[PDB]
């Protein structure tokens, strides 16, 4: 097979590394592979620095001096695989080198004190908290700076905001409401802006005059005079108006506070708030933020600048002061490692919360080991973040391209300072911004959505958390291969075009060529465009990125179609479609699915096992393939060689298929010659025709695992005991029951078979008097343990593959308290397509099956190639996604010439140019049937006929010549297989890749009869083997309402739900063939009444006449 590549934009530059994001974060994180003497200091390094130096002086005896010196981790505690086998976190071990100081000769140092199990991550991004591997989602908020927004109600003027994160730390807003007042709010009640000038050294005169004289607002900051003539007193004065009632005098101790160390912040002193600052507003910052300690008299040179802005803002041009807050300069990306960092000190401080309480409990010198360190705290605050926090969850590994989204999409959500579930619709949205910073697309179909989301292609978080996007620079009418990562703010001071523009090389080729100065689509000159947009990629995801024809598909369908990628299932026969828009390789490269080649040599051994490769540097490296393992969604997960014996290789070639690899290509589901047609009702609003042909070969068939487990748990009533001995009726259950207990590898388990046996007590306490007659009767001696056996659930089940069993001595594993022993049992199914399962291509059409057809009868074409699936026309309109319609045909092509394609993103493949393969088709297709011996059908040229009437071909040209139009247009005559008959009208028909979608628990389809009971609520439960009723809501009571449905609501209402007395009489009433009941009094009634009289008030039900009726049957009257 040969490969055709039709557009050409050149790309200038690879993709980035894909889980960048993910990977880079967690390593600046936690500097830990670097020596203490690296300099990136942030994360983990700098959370320590942070809360290191405690300072405790005095109440009693103090002068404490707590330094930190070093951080180090180094040896994992066990290895990935023991870690997902036996129940683990796999986490490094960290100690860092402590030294205590005395005011008395003497400074104790206790070099290590392993405190908190930090977890690692897997080179791929994702990591392994428990069992299953995690994933921290990325987040997005207000970044700490300061903006001028404008007034609520008053259309009058704006009022500025300082924001400063952590949350312990002030927030500022600057109103002025001029008949007397000016509003300075920090917790809430507010104060003068100048009694604060004043404080720090501001005078009336200098103030006024340098900073308002050409803003008439100075007026009311000279106004209260009276206070404005007294400065240090003006300090106290401040300090009187918090309130508290607080001692006057208190030197330089709160103006500390919103001075130097912690409410204002620690992020990194010149980028990190200063940013925000020279560019936005006001020049310098002398200390990180406003800050100072060193004469007691402070200086803050952000403070005036702030008011400096808003009587410049208010009064003219200085230039045009308006904060679009959803601008991405506004809006940062929090990166794993600042997610993690942030909850390892807030864990330091925890810490060091206690052990400023044991510098007074140690009675002489020696406290510097444990009378200062406790490791309790920082393991819970840790451990809680990467097993409860909302942000790390599954990994998402339905197949390997999932699993990579989840790895580097981005959330609202989270630790609740940034955006929580209120504000929505201006951040759903899509903001100008956005652009090759985060697709416009791949959002959540749903009520969270445009809240989370991936990133986009290009799209790099650089130094804190702001989406660049890269954009390449054009000197004149010059384009240049350099680019520039640009900031949300920076991007818009720019006349920036896009890559569409015809191109000579370095010269742009067109006069009026479109460009977008800020958010604005513009029509500039070859001489305005200062930059240029760098790919058509970068404008979206990765997973969007893998759809053909995405230029032809109305974005609303081609989410769909990017959610539906997410949920491909790993076929056994995994094939890439048979057009591609350029990233498949990429994918399953920068996910981790195949295994490819270091360096080059030599192939040694190719087991189905492992590839043993010989590199030429004289080195040889068993390549181990995780032959069949469960993926947490149960899809299967192995690495099929692809290289055979003694073979030379290349650096980096697919030694091993990953999970759904054709050949280093990404392939879910596979490329299927359809037809697009409407059949009965087969296929009818949304609905698929399949052709039983696919079965026949195992073409859609996946293979699933379910890992089913059961404890032995210890009873006061006598331990649960797990042997083959199942107390009450046969062998023949027994069978597959080989082992003693535990249920044979490789054995067929069919819904109702036991897994494993176990055997508890009959009774709480009490044995019984009725079963003690039956069972001395026909056998006394009667082993009185109950059957609590892992059973199939119903559903289904297939061989067992592999189970475990931990005992009595545990190796080094985590057994639950109580918990005696645990039995896992894996079992795999192979999934073959049905009826019930819903297959979708990438462009959205997503469908369900409804007919498999006999090949015997399903559309054939005339030579006797049968279609596979039949889509029919009417779901292609309405939506908007002419892509598919576009693959189908460069399809057909592929078919009769063998080949596949790749037609890129928007550069890809043209309408002539398919028309032109579709001709080299015709011949392939025709010309052998010329060869062959025969010519044209009346069934081929009645259709033509019908044809010409409609206007698909020009009248009067040989059927040779009409026929070959007809196939340019991408539809060919097709015969009906039922009658032989031709389907009157060319169809069109060609080769469109379709994935099979995974199916989740709730599809396996829930009946209930009768089953568990909640304990309070008297409503139908289910859980574990009985399915567990469903709800019948209000919307649903009504639709019976509206009915004259009288009894059938009772009924669901009474007998079916709650009737405690009503659904017993009522089985029994059918088990003898008895019509129901009528229903008694529902618990609902009974427990309302209750709890009704529970408080003071009486409900009293009444008769015909005024007088009592009784619904609690007989239990509510007295002894």
């Amino acid at each position: 097979m040969e490969i055709k590549r039709f557009g050409r934009i050149r790309e200038v530059i690879p993709l980035p590394p894909l889980t960048e994001i993910q990977v880079e974060s967690y390593r600046r994180a936690l500097q830990a592979d670097v020596p203490p003497e690296k300099r990136e200091n942030v994360g983990i390094q700098a959370a320590f620095r942070e809360t290191f130096p405690i300072e405790e002086e005095d109440k009693g005896k103090g002068g404490l001096v707590l330094d930190f010196l070093e951080y180090r981790l180094g040896e994992p505690p066990f290895p990935q695989d023991e870690c997902r086998e036996k129940d683990l976190t796999y986490q490094a071990p960290l100690y860092a080198r402590l030294q205590l100081i005395h005011k008395d000769t003497g400074l104790i140092k206790e070099d290590e004190v392993f405190l908190g199990h930090i977890p690692l991550m897997t080179e791929d991004g994702s990591f392994i908290i428990n069992g299953a591997d995690r994933v921290i989602v990325s987040q997005i908020h207000r970044s700490p700076g300061v903006y001028f927004t404008p007034d609520p109600a008053r259309p009058g003027r704006y009022i500025a905001s300082i924001i400063p994160l952590p949350k312990r730390g002030p927030w500022i807003d600057l109103e002025v409401e001029p008949n007397g007042v000016v509003s300075m709010k920090v917790n809430k009640r507010k104060f003068p802006l100048v009694l604060l000038l004043r404080v720090l050294g501001y005078d009336q005169e200098t103030l006024a005059r340098e900073l308002g004289a050409y803003g008439e607002l100075v007026q009311g900051l000279m106004d209260e005079s009276v206070f404005a003539m007294r400065p240090e007193e003006a300090l106290i004065r401040l300090f009187t108006l918090l309130r508290p009632g607080d001692p006057p005098k208190r030197d330089k101790a709160v103006a500390y506070v919103y001075g130097l160390i912690a409410d204002p912040r620690r992020y990194d002193l010149g980028e990190a708030g200063r940013y925000k600052a020279e560019e936005k507003l006001g020049i310098r910052l002398s200390g990180r933020t406003l800050a100072r300690f060193e004469d007691g008299e402070f200086k803050d040179e952000v403070f005036l600048p702030t008011l400096r802005y808003l009587f410049a803002l208010t009064a003219g041009v200085p230039g045009h002061e308006v904060d679009d807050i959803d601008h991405l300069g506004n809006r940062r990306i929090r990166t794993v490692g600042e997610l993690m960092t942030d909850q390892f000190r807030v864990g330091l401080a925890r810490l060091a919360r206690g052990v400023r309480e044991r510098m007074l409990m140690g009675s002489e010198d020696s406290l510097t080991p444990a009378k200062l360190v406790n490791s309790r705290p920082l393991e819970a605050a840790i451990r809680e973040f990467f097993s409860r926090s909302q942000l790390s969850q599954f990994k998402d590994e339905t197949n390997p391209l999932s699993s990579l989204r989840h790895k580097r999409r981005i959330s609202a959500l989270g630790p609740g300072g940034l955006t929580r579930e209120r504000a929505g619709f201006d951040v759903r949205d899509v903001h100008r911004t956005h652009y090759g910073r985060i697709c416009p697309v791949e959002t959540p179909e749903g009520a969270n959505i445009g809240l989370i989301t991936s990133l986009a292609a290009y799209a790099r978080v650089d130094e804190l958390g702001f989406i660049r996007t890269p954009y390449r620079r054009v000197v004149g009418g010059v384009v240049t291969d350099e680019v520039v990562y640009m900031t949300a703010t920076e991007e818009d001071r720019y006349t920036i075009a896009q890559a569409n523009t015809p191109l000579e090389g370095n010269r742009i080729a067109a006069e009026r060529v479109v460009a977008r100065r800020k958010g604005e689509p513009v029509i500039v000159s070859p001489e305005e465009v200062e930059f240029m947009d760098v790919s058509p990629k970068q404008v979206f995801s990765v997973n969007t990125n893998l759809i053909p024809f995405l230029e032809h598909d109305d974005a609303n369908r081609a989410l769909m179609g990017s959610n539906m990628q997410t949920q491909a299932v790993p076929l056994i026969r995994a094939q890439a479609p048979v057009v591609m828009t350029g990233l498949e390789e990429r994918v399953v490269r920068d996910s981790l699915a195949a295994l490819y080649a270091e360096e080059d040599g030599e192939v040694a051994k190719v087991d189905g096992n492992r590839i043993v490769v010989r590199y030429e540097d004289g080195r040889l490296v068993e390549y181990p393939l995780r032959r069949f393992y469960r993926s947490n969604q149960g899809t299967a997960l192995d690495q099929r060689p692809r290289v055979v014996v003694g073979q030379r290789v290349r650096k980096g070639d697919l030694l091993a298929d990953g999970p759904a690899s054709e050949n280093g290509f990404l392939a879910l589901g596979q490329n299927v010659l359809v037809a697009i047609m409407p059949f009965d009702g087969y296929n009818f609003e949304d609905a698929i025709v399949i052709s039983e042909e696919l079965l026949k070969r195992d073409f859609y068939t996946s293979i699933h695992i379910e890992r089913y487990e059961i404890e032995a748990r210890d009873t006061k009533l006598g331990p649960e005991r797990i042997t083959r001995d199942i107390p009450h009726l046969s062998e023949a259950a027994l069978r597959d029951l080989d082992e003693e207990g535990v249920v044979r590898i490789g054995a067929e388990v069919k819904p109702g078979d036991i897994l494993v046996g176990r055997t508890s007590f009959k009774g709480e306490s009490e044995p019984t008097p009725e079963e003690r007659l039956l069972r001395s009767i026909f056998g006394e001696k009667a082993r009185d343990v109950k059957d609590t056996s892992l059973r199939v659930p119903p559903g289904e089940g297939g061989i067992v593959v592999r189970t475990v069993r931990l005992r009595r001595g545990d190796p080094g594993v985590e057994l639950k308290p109580g918990v005696r022993e645990v039995v896992r049992v894996y079992v795999a199914q192979k999934r073959k397509l049905q009826v019930g399962d819903k297959l979708a291509n990438r462009h959205g059409n997503k469908g369900v099956v409804a007919k498999i057809l006999p090949v015997e009868d399903m559309p054939h074409l005339p030579d006797g190639t049968p279609v596979d699936v039949i889509l029919n026309p009417l779901g292609v309109p309405s939506r908007m996604n002419l892509g598919q319609i576009l693959e189908t045909h460069l399809g057909l092509a592929g078919y009769f010439l063998g080949q596949r394609y790749i037609s890129p993103i928007f550069d890809g493949a043209k309408e002539p140019e398919i028309k032109e393969l579709l001709a080299q088709a015709f011949e392939v297709y025709f010309g052998k049937r010329k060869g062959e011996g025969f010519g044209v059908d009346k069934r081929e040229v009645e259709v033509l006929r019908r044809a010409e009437k409609l206007g698909l071909v020009t009248p009067g040209k040989t059927p040779e010549e009409q026929l070959k139009e007809l196939f340019l247009q991408g539809k060919v005559v097709l015969y009906d297989g039922r009658t032989g008959e031709p389907i009157e009208g060319p169809i069109v028909v060609g080769q469109m890749f379709i994935m099979k979608l995974y199916h989740m628990v709730e599809d396996k389809m829930h009946a209930r009869s009768t089953g568990p009971y909640s304990l309070i609520t008297q409503q139908p439960l289910g859980g574990k083997a009985q399915f567990g009723g469903q709800r019948f809501g209000e919307m649903e009571v009504w639709a019976l309402e509206a009915y004259g449905a009288a009894h059938t609501l009772q009924e669901m209402l009474t007998l079916k739900s709650d009737d405690i007395e009503g659904r017993n009489a009522a089985y029994e009433a059918i088990i003898k063939g008895e019509d129901v009941p009528e229903p008694s009094v529902p618990e609902s009634f009974r427990v309302l009444v209750k709890e009704l009289q529970a408080l003071a008030l009486d409900v009293q039900t009444l008769d015909e006449k005024d007088n009592p009726v009784d619904i609690f049957e007989g239990l509510a009257s007295k002894r």
